[PDB]
């Protein structure tokens, strides 16, 4: 019994949900399948004269909403356990913010700094010719993800607009584009737009006044940068630690994100800033802020770090970044926090107003889109918040019950469940 399957754990999490909710016994047994797996083999030609064959998968979820929506992975580690964990994950959180959009993910068995520029674009462009069956702008709509760059999704319209022949609107049939092929504004902040938004309306409800207060960051990705930086311009949190795979810094004294991100981009890591304590990754968990943000890594939460940590809000960023064990041992404390997939949901929600404007045909300007993004994740959160304090359950639990509800309820009008 030594084992764990990454897609099994994507089903244990949906039964653990069914208990807070009343739905029909024959429908849940159709959300624990994913209803149309391709598995391509994908061609490339080297640069040495010869051919190589990887595997390339694409899972649909459930597309009782709209078209299907999710990310393309590259990575060595790549399973269909891994991307069939992801499909049924992105269901729940396209409904949440009520998008017409439906789960889905793909990704091909690659390492893709073992591979030059010329040879990324023969296999990018390969992977369309062998998946355009199963997608297109109201199939189908892939995005950016680990390993990809929007240089590289600029590749894959183009070999859907060869395939095509241009009969349709290809700018919409992938997400994240460069601004000058059909992409939209304010597209690179959206992870941090989305995240901000939640610190403030979850920390309006609790109640404390965020300018004076004082948050950390463990990670220092791209969207671990920008959530630090537009707590300080936008929010007012005081940034007080950061971290990476190397080490982490620490100074109770506010740290400018723009001068830590100099030093990043020079020396190899965050280590030996100045004005600062050179420090590890698991004290700064136990550290004393207003609000703990984890967005590097998974499950860094455990059942032997659990009551150690002092803080009162746990934003959830990453992808499952607490485990089920050691969150009932937090909730005790009276830790409000928002949870994984409520807080990275402006990553989807900007990726929707790309796909708006390339149908309709009309962009839209910056501002108006940052606009209408606090619109969809500030009402998509207090449709949870409502929900957890008149039912009494834990907020990782009460957004999988609006989530379920807002899919079943498709599912039962489109004649797919008749119990």
């Amino acid at each position: 019994m030594v084992e764990i399957d990454p897609f099994e754990m994507a089903v244990k999490q949906l039964e653990r949900a069914a208990q807070y909710m009343d739905i029909s016994e024959e429908a849940l047994e159709w959300l624990k399948k994913p209803m149309r797996i391709v598995e391509v083999s994908v061609p490339i030609e080297m640069d040495d004269g010869s051919v190589k064959v990887f595997t390339g998968f694409r899972v649909q979820h459930n597309w009782a909403r709209g078209p299907t929506k999710g990310g393309i992975r590259w990575h060595p580690a790549e399973t269909l356990s891994t991307v069939k964990a992801l499909a049924t994950w992105m269901t729940w959180k396209v409904a949440v913010v009520d998008l017409p959009y439906g789960g889905g993910k793909g990704g091909i068995i690659v390492n893709p700094k073992e591979l030059s520029e010329r040879e990324q674009e023969r296999l990018a462009r390969a992977y369309i010719r062998a998946v355009y069956d199963v997608i297109g702008p109201w199939t189908d709509i892939p995005a950016p993800d680990v390993y990809t760059n929007p240089k590289i999704m600029g590749w894959m319209m183009d070999e859907y607009e060869t395939i095509m022949r241009r009969k349709g609107p290809a700018f919409g049939v992938i997400t994240g584009k460069p601004l000058s092929i059909g992409g939209s504004l304010g597209r690179g902040t959206a992870t941090a737009q989305g995240a901000i938004f939640t610190i403030r309306e979850a920390a309006k409800a609790l109640g404390i006044d965020l300018k004076g207060k004082k948050i950390a960051v463990q990670g220092y990705g791209n969207a671990g940068y920008y959530t630090a930086k537009l707590a300080k311009e936008q929010l007012g949190m005081t940034v007080v630690a950061v971290s990476d795979s190397r080490g982490g810094i620490y100074n109770p004294d506010g740290l400018d994100p723009d001068e830590v991100l100099k030093w990043k981009r020079e020396h190899g890591s965050v280590k030996d800033f100045p004005g600062a304590t050179n420090i590890t990754n698991e004290e700064l968990l136990e550290l004393e802020v207003d609000v703990l943000a984890p967005a590097a890594i998974e499950e860094v939460i455990t059942e032997k770090n659990a009551d150690n940590i002092k803080a009162k809000i746990v934003a959830e960023v990453a992808n499952g970044p607490v485990t089920p064990e050691a969150d009932d041992i937090l909730r005790e404390k009276g830790i409000l926090q928002i949870p994984d997939f409520l807080c990275n949901a402006g990553g989807v929600t900007v990726s929707y107003f790309e796909w708006v404007q390339n149908i309709n045909g009309y962009y839209w300007t910056e501002e108006e889109v940052r606009e209408k993004l606090d619109k969809k994740m500030t009402k998509a959160f207090w449709e949870v918040y409502n929900t957890h304090k008149d039912k009494n359950i834990h907020m990782r639990d009460a957004a999988y019950v609006v989530a379920v509800s807002r899919v079943y309820q498709a599912m039962k009008d489109r004649g797919w469940v008749k119990k």
